[PDB]
C-alpha cells in the first residue's frame, strides 16, 4: 500500500543519486504529492 519511499528509494537507486538533501526532502515527505514533486523533478533532471 505505502509503496510511494521504496517507489521513489529504487528509481532515485537506478537514476543513480546520492545527495543529502532530496533523499532527507523524499524520506521526510509525509505526503505522496511532495514524494511525487521531488522525485519527478529530480529524476526528470537526472534522466
Amino acid at each position: 500500500l505505502k509503496n510511494a519511499x521504496e517507489d521513489a528509494x529504487a528509481e532515485l537507486x537506478k537514476a543513480g543519486i546520492t545527495s543529502d538533501f532530496y533523499f532527507n526532502a523524499i524520506n521526510k515527505a509525509k505526503t505522496v504529492e511532495e514524494v511525487n514533486a521531488l522525485k519527478n523533478e529530480i529524476l526528470k533532471a537526472h534522466a
